[PDB]
Formats: C-alpha cells, structure tokens, sequence
C-alpha cells in the first residue's frame, strides 16, 4: 500500500523507495511483484521491487505501463560492492537520455534490441556505503519498451569484455526514477 521512503520485503520481493523530500510522489506496493508510482512536479526519487542480493545471471521479467512527462527512467537498477558500482540497464526514458555526454564503451545485443554501453563517474556522491567516488555503468536500449525480459548476464558479460567489472552484488531491482517531472507507472516484476 502507500508507504513513505524505506526498504523492506513485500510479498517475497525486496523493495526500495527513496525521495529527496520535495514531495509530489506516491509509491504503492501491490501484490506479488507489483508496484505503482504516481508523481506530479516531484523532486528526485527512485522506487522499485526486486531482489536483495541480485545475481549475475538473473533473467528479469517486467510487465506494465510507463508514462513519464519529463525526466524519468525505467531500468533494471542496482549496485555492486568492492568495487563500488551503480549500474543501469535502461529500457525506457523520458525527455533526457541519461547517456548524454557519457563515454560510449561499446554495444551489446540482447532481448530484441541493441543497447549502447557507457561509463560515467560520480564524485563525492551518496552511495550504499556513504559519500564516495564511484563509476556508473549503463546499457541503454535503443528500442524503448515498458514490458519484456532482461537477461542480465548478457550485459554484465559485455561490460566485463570492455573492462567494466563488477564486484559483489548488492540490491537489484526494476525501478522508476524521476528527476523533477511528472508521470505514472504500474509495473509487475518476476
């Protein structure tokens, strides 16, 4: 049901909901792996369901509707530790392609589309272990969609081939992220 930021377990799925406090966001956990997000002139937020910990060969399925009006992403999102890495496999996005100005590190074909791979660096930013400097790895789908299946191993193996290694897996979720925008989404994970 409607909850305030936090992390926990719901119907067998790990969930994480965070927001910068600006307001304008409603996150609701549904049955099974379902979750809904409704936002209007929000601030920055991230919300989704998945696993804690994730794995490097997980096949993630998602089904739903995603209607952003502004800056937002729909992705398989997570972290690794040692090395500390924040990663995204972007399936759809709004007005801003998150790879803008990022360094392209290759291409990978998976689950019906070509994905462009990028690497970016975050300096002194919040992370799962505190403020730190770390890399972000991205796989951005060329053919946008709101349902599908993601074979994570295809992305992690392609990243490894390019020198983008991952450490020990931390949480792994299908999440909706927004940055001062409006929208609605209803996703079921499995």
């Amino acid at each position: 049901q409607t909850i305030q930021p936090g992390t926990g377990y719901n119907n067998g799925y790990f969930y994480s909901y965070w927001n910068d406090g600006h307001g304008g966001v409603t996150y609701t956990n549904g049955p099974g792996g379902q979750f809904s997000v409704n936002w209007s002139n929000s601030g920055n937020f991230v919300g989704g369901k998945g696993w804690q910990p994730g794995t490097k060969n997980k096949v993630i399925n998602f089904s739903g509707s995603y209607n952003p009006n502004g800056n937002s992403y729909l992705s398989v999102y997570g972290w690794s530790r040692n090395p500390l890495i924040e990663y995204y496999i972007v399936e759809n996005f709004g007005t801003y392609n998150p790879s803008t100005g990022a360094t392209k590190l290759g291409e990978v074909t998976s689950d019906g589309s070509v994905y462009d791979i990028y690497r970016t660096q975050r300096v002194n930013q919040p992370s799962i272990i505190g403020t730190a400097t770390f890399y972000q790895y991205w796989s951005v789908r060329r053919n946008h969609r709101s349902s599908g299946s993601v074979n994570t191993a295809n992305h992690f193996n392609a990243w490894a081939q390019q020198g983008l290694t991952l450490g020990t897996m931390d949480y792994q979720i299908v999440a909706v992220e927004g940055y001062f925008s409006s929208g609605s989404a209803s996703i079921t994970v499995s």
